């Protein structure tokens, strides 16, 4: 968990201008989220890049437990391998607003970090899932209670959720 050039916004909320995958790499954090759907298909965005460097190894065991398990919820999760990017990846589903998913789960997608001490993790229900990345923001500073970093790869958006937390 050798987390480097975060900033802290409160005494368990972290955040860097980074990708999640080069910080996987670099930290081997015991948990890394993936912004997940509900059939775990990971087909591009954050979830595509992580299965991506696992050299597609997370996809075959997602397609496995889905089969077993059957589909998540939204607002759901489960853990599995983190594979060479962490000892476990917890995937997590945040609702897609953009296809009409209520935003009120976003409080029960992010109270699924805290079942482990310490993670790597993405904003959740941004980008093309269309929630307000300020109002992800405040929903994770407000729900997480256990020790979370967040890698959110666009500078643009660093500097206007900063700037939002510190208001
Ligand atoms: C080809 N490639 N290599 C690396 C990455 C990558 C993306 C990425 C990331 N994306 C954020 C995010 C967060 C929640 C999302 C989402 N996207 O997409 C819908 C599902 O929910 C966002 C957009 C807000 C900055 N955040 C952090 N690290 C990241 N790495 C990619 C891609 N694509």
């Amino acid at each position: 968990n050798s987390f480097s050039g975060y900033l802290k916004l409160t005494d368990n909320v972290y955040i860097k201008n980074a990708d999640i995958v080069e910080e996987a790499k670099k930290v081997k954090p015991t948990v890394v989220v993936n912004a997940a759907n509900v059939y775990l298909k990971h087909g591009g965005g954050v979830a595509g890049a992580l299965n991506k460097a696992t050299n597609n190894a997370m996809q075959v065991e997602s397609d496995d437990y889905i089969a077993t398990n059957g589909p998540l919820k939204v607002g759901g999760s489960c853990v599995l391998s983190g594979h060479n990017l962490a000892k476990h990846c917890l995937h997590v589903v945040g609702p897609n607003v953009n296809k009409g998913e209520d935003i009120q789960l976003l409080k029960s997608a992010y109270e699924n970090f805290n079942q482990h001490e310490v993670l790597l993790a993405p904003l959740l229900s941004a980008g093309i899932f269309g929630a307000d990345p300020i109002h992800s923001l405040r929903v994770c500073v407000d729900t997480v209670r256990t020790n979370v970093y967040l890698a959110v790869f666009d500078k643009n958006l660093y500097d206007k959720l900063v700037s939002s937390f510190l208001e």
